[PDB]
C-alpha cells in the first residue's frame, strides 16, 4: 500500500494531514476498516498517540484528517521519527496491522509543506 501525507510546521506546531491510502492488503480476503495511528518517537512522556477516524470496509480509504503535534521545537523534531501505522478496527477480534511507515523528521524541510505518497511496509 501507499499513504498520501502532507507534512508542515507553523507557529510551533507540526501538522500531519493524512489524505488517503491506496492498495491495502489483508490475509483474510475481507475488506478492512482502516484507521491511521501515529506516534512521535521516542516519546518518554507518553503523550504522542494520535489517530484518525475509522474508514469502513475499504482497502482504499480517504481520510482528509489532520493530526496535530503541539509544543515541539524544530530542534526537538530533528531527533524524532513519525511512526505511522495503519490498522483495521475489528469488533470481534483484535485490531490488526495492515502496514506502516516510519519517517525521520530530520529529512523534512519544516519551513515548507511537503506533500507526497509513502510506501507502506508490513
Amino acid at each position: 500500500g501507499a499513504v498520501k501525507l502532507s507534512i508542515s510546521y507553523r507557529n510551533g506546531t507540526l501538522f500531519i494531514m493524512v489524505m488517503h491510502i491506496k492498495d491495502l492488503v489483508t490475509e483474510d480476503g475481507a475488506d478492512p476498516n482502516p484507521y491511521v495511528k501515529t506516534y512521535l518517537l521516542p516519546d518518554n512522556h507518553k503523550t504522542s498517540k494520535r489517530k484518525t477516524k475509522i474508514s469502513r470496509k475499504t482497502r482504499n480509504p480517504t481520510f482528509n484528517e489532520m493530526l496535530v503535534y503541539s509544543g515541539y521545537s524544530k530542534e526537538t523534531l530533528r531527533q524524532r521519527e513519525l511512526q505511522l501505522s495503519v490498522l483495521s478496527a475489528e469488533s470481534l477480534r483484535e485490531n490488526f496491522f495492515l502496514g506502516g511507515v516510519t519517517l525521520p523528521l530530520k529529512d523534512f524541510n519544516l519551513s515548507k509543506e511537503t506533500v507526497k505518497w509513502y510506501q507502506l511496509t508490513a
